[PDB]
């Protein structure tokens, strides 16, 4: 497990678009599990939705991305580069107040290539969907 | 159970110092429940510790008293204004870092007319982390 | 076509989360083209990336999104409905997109039934293809 | 008698959260004068209600705090942390506004090793508008 | 004497391009005195210049502009119109604005003729003229 | 010619007040070329009107004045500053909005020891927006 500072360390990402507050579990080749806090002291709902805050779908799979770009890293100058994504799905909305949960799993794993079953949760309840291609540089 | 977009309803804050993301239980002229969630795409950890973030105290407090905003507000049988005048034996005791869910506990001790007397707590976890008793009054 | 105050009249997006800047073309049921101007004014390059400004691949589907947004809002036979978007298909990014770069939006119908609409999505700069993408939406009301 | 700059040469505090512009005066183990100028250029006021800019009284608090950090710092004779563990008697007057010079004036009421507790004052234009005693610990 | 609430009342400007905190004098056809804080909560100092914050120069010439812009309104016997500034002259910087200042905007009208305005503008801290510029301008 | 991140090493000028996103064409010691990308991304929209997006004037002017910046410090071997002292007959055609490329446009007129004077045109598809003429000196 790892926090946020520790996660600084190993992404680039910076704020205003670091998007995973912690990492609760992690098994290296195999599996990640983290999270991000989500609040409206976030900037995103200035403007997505006036009167009504509703976290970017495009964010979570963002932040699916970055929780695997750890995972990758783990298993340290070089870079791990998104691709591809496939068979998103965005189920309910996400909204202030909410813990944002991610899984992601190793599904391929080939030299420099890692495909990964992503999935996030809200209390239980599957949000988002994706499956992820990434490539080390 | 009592969302932002709700609060605000009742609360003039907006971003960026709307300090609650949701009230979680409200009891009239007794206690309220409420809490944030911290995360590093809060704007104050660019500031409040580069390379360390940790949530300031004094914001804490703010949260506190917004909680205790709604509460003095949703006991009325409108517009009036709830002025926050005083802050007493304030204590600070762990830090608080994104990822922490920020729990606001808020107790009316003493109610008279239009003035209000709150003990104030917030966790993280069931970890006292602050506590305050705050001072409130009403237009 | 369309400029920004007109965006912000059909999209309910506002900065920062408008990734619109102009619609250029517009034939209903079939083809939109838009773009967005990509400089080091934006906010996240702060942060995506401090000594190396690059343009969020997500944030780039989420421009195709709301160009095709705008399509399908001049699209069926009223105003509030809303749009949602429900899946991503086969998305591509090929190359980075930085501060100076133009980014085009293309969106093409492939398939619309009732309230359902699949689009092919791309980007490009300078005609190079950036991005691509199928993208499902469901307009309600 | 310092400025932003060498303000910061000394607080890790930055920008959105370094609430004090200037240091006036400055006596060590004594006393302090800041302040921090307040203009509707600051991103609280978006919030801090719209249609009505008024400084929040606990940024007021925390820049007084600062500005103790500073003296508290300035005593040395490099790394250590300056934590501000307790508030009391925080009685808050008028509100502050855009325009508002804000006065921070912070006196050592106790100084004992690595404890000190502050008496402080807010002013605009020679009006209270805040105060509060501040315990603040001091550690490697 | 009219302070932010009122400016807004009158300037379409809003936060983040909001570079007049208070107006202090104004009398109609002649004259218009006001006056922006500087302080580091000012987010142009995040890059107008790491470890150096520098006021821009242009943002003076804006602010000077915006006071302006009070003074043609209140001027003013319709009612809404707008004031678009078409052109700057000689326009001098002298010192640099840092935080802590407070940057005093002085605008006299030099010529009024229908809708046409033009400004002898001129910017001050602590008295020091930092800049000058004239300054045309046309009510819409 | 002259890409972002190059743009930075020579100017210190960083977000949010970096006006130039790419520098197009560069001859020494008489002419550059160089352009902003103009969108609603851009937080200056946010206040500088609510509901009419309009590029403020004065930053048109800033723009060009960095845009000449690099042209300076390509054309002398060291590290020093380039302060512009003055802005004269500045003149504002026609609004920029988002989705406009801003092109920048200064030639040298003058240049004498430590001190240039340029001509500073900015367009939009081949429309004058903006011009003035950009006095400027080198320092320490």
């Amino acid at each position: 497990m790892i926090d946020v500072m520790q996660i600084q360390e190993i992404l680039p990402h910076r704020y205003p678009f670091l998007l995973v507050d912690k990492i609760t579990e992690l098994k290296v080749k195999e599996v990640v599990l983290g999270y991000k806090n989500i609040s409206i002291s976030d900037h995103v709902f200035m403007g997505h939705f006036p009167g009504h805050p509703i976290y970017p779908g495009v964010l979570i799979l963002e932040g699916m991305a970055q929780t695997g770009g750890v995972l990758a890293f783990e298993s340290k100058s070089k870079v791990v580069y998104f691709t591809g994504i496939d068979g998103a799905k965005f189920r309910n909305p996400v909204r202030p107040g909410d813990r944002l949960d991610y899984e992601m799993s190793v599904v391929k794993n080939r030299g420099n290539m890692w495909i990964f079953k992503g999935q996030a949760f809200v209390d239980g309840n599957l949000v988002a969907e994706a499956e992820l291609k990434a490539m080390i540089v």
